[PDB]
């Protein structure tokens, strides 16, 4: 009925990422793959890559129909702070992560 | 995905209820609730049914704080048909019904 994927701990700021999940929310697969391609948001590769894990899982598991998937929600949850370059006690500041989640679903299924 | 809640054959077109969803997603709570209390839209009471069944789900077992919470994901299934008459032959489907999904998170990220 349903797939989904979950990257964690993606080094990307959740306010940025948050502008690129809310273009494909609804969308089918196909064009949120298209929106993805053209926008040169800071983000999209990372949102493609879950997007491209949830169908994975939705071929794999349900063995549902790539033609038929959308994406139901898109959603991204704020990570802790890290500190960049481990541990080299530079000069460098620290950046926030990012948690997200895509979830897709088939117009009309089973 | 926090805390989620679902209302399962809502005896309500899919097409109609995501009128209702598509105005509360990514809201806080609170302003949820007013949404859904000034729109008079079919379906209104059925969401938010399902958004305060979130929310005390939220709140009374994840320990979540009601000021934080939001909207993260809410959409819409495809649930059985409704045929025209409940005896003798049938050639086409009247409705279908829906099911309804919330899942409410704590602030940070969209």
């Amino acid at each position: 009925m349903e797939a989904k994927a979950i990257a964690r701990y993606v080094r990307i700021s959740p306010r940025k990422v948050r502008l690129v999940v809310d273009l494909i929310r609804g969308k089918s697969l196909e064009e949120a793959r298209n929106i993805l391609r053209y926008t040169n948001k800071r983000g999209a590769y990372f949102v493609a890559k879950v997007l491209e894990s949830a169908a994975a899982n939705a071929v794999n598991n349900h063995d549902a129909l790539e033609d038929r998937l959308y994406v139901k929600a898109a959603y991204v949850d704020e990570g802790p702070a890290v500190l960049p370059r481990a541990r080299g006690r530079a000069d460098i500041i620290k950046k926030r992560t990012s948690h997200i989640t895509v979830i897709l679903g088939e117009k009309h299924g089973k």
